[PDB]
């Protein structure tokens, strides 16, 4: 569909080199091991990241464009719940969200 496009594009722009700065740690599930965040899936009870997003995306799951922005904020809302908010991942979350939020503010 053209709105279901739109969002794959969206998508396609998060995972481009343009924003790996700030984008590389959505890349893939936080390794709540590997890193010892032995909390992390007590307080995130649906972790969410882009290939997550981007497996749904392929596979046609989204049925709309809301389905998609859901996962999508709720990836960024993990990030802000679970990290104190001077770490420099909220930092990144704030300005991969930014770019987000304003390509699907102007869906056409
Ligand atoms: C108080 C300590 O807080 C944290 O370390 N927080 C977070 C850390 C990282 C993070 C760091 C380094 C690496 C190498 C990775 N890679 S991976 C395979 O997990 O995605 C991820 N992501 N992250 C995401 C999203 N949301 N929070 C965090």
């Amino acid at each position: 569909s053209e709105h279901l496009r739109y969002c794959d594009s969206i998508l396609r722009e998060m995972l481009s080199k343009k924003h790996a700065a700030y984008a590389w740690p959505f890349y893939k599930p936080v390794d709540a091991e590997a890193l010892e965040l032995h909390d992390y899936h007590d307080i995130i009870k649906h972790p969410m990241d882009l290939s997550t997003v981007k497996r749904k995306m392929d596979g046609r799951e989204y049925p709309d464009a809301q389905g998609f922005a859901a996962d999508v904020r709720l990836m960024f809302s993990n990030c802000y719940k679970y990290n104190p908010p001077d770490h420099e991942v909220v930092a990144m979350a704030r300005k991969l969200q930014d770019v987000f939020e304003m390509r699907f503010a102007k869906m056409p």
